[PDB]
């Protein structure tokens, strides 16, 4: 069974920026109310605004859910808060499967954080693209992480990419990478 996915938007962004990638779940069998795209107020992403919204809103879904970990779609600086939930706040053992989509992510971690949950890591595919003029693709980057190059999709368009969206099923499944628990 999936675990709850919250979908995470970008600075000036929209829970409905997800429409196509929630579409694109559900006809590979992703249930639709399963699917928690959080609308945030700071329409420049800051940390200390949309982390701890992020935070209240991750646990309303384990509540209601029942279930014991979420997993992640981030969009742009939505990778940056999603990272800020797990370093600073208590994200790091809410979350296993984590997808980011031209994330801002060196904003807050040059690698891939692993949480503190030792049963099971955090696994991440990050997917970038080198069409992107919005958020470079050195930011994106996460050491240890599964890091998925593509060409030609816009930084908006990863939203509704076809090849973006095979990514995001893999990295669903458990197709992310995090050897950050291992030695070099």
């Amino acid at each position: 069974e999936h675990n709850p996915v919250v979908m995470v938007h970008g600075m000036g962004g929209a829970s409905y920026n997800f429409a196509s990638i929630k579409s694109y779940l559900v006809t590979q069998g992703w249930d639709r109310n399963q699917l928690f795209a959080i609308d945030f107020i700071d329409k420049t992403g800051n940390n200390r605004n949309n982390g701890p919204r992020l935070s209240r809103f991750v646990k309303d879904v384990l509540g209601k859910t029942g279930a014991k970990k979420v997993d992640i779609v981030a969009h742009s600086m939505g990778g940056a808060n999603t990272l800020y939930y797990i370093k600073n706040l208590d994200g790091g053992d809410k979350i296993e499967n984590v997808v980011t989509l031209g994330g801002a992510n060196g904003l807050v971690s040059l690698r891939a954080l692993p949480g503190t949950d030792p049963n099971q890591k955090i696994l991440y595919t990050s997917v970038y693209s080198s069409a992107d003029m919005i958020v470079v693709n050195s930011l994106s980057r996460l050491i240890g992480a599964r890091n998925v190059l593509i060409h030609g999709v816009g930084h908006i368009s990863l939203l509704a990419s076809s090849q973006v969206k095979g990514y995001i099923k893999e990295g669903l499944n458990g197709g992310g990478q995090n050897t950050n628990l291992e030695h070099h």
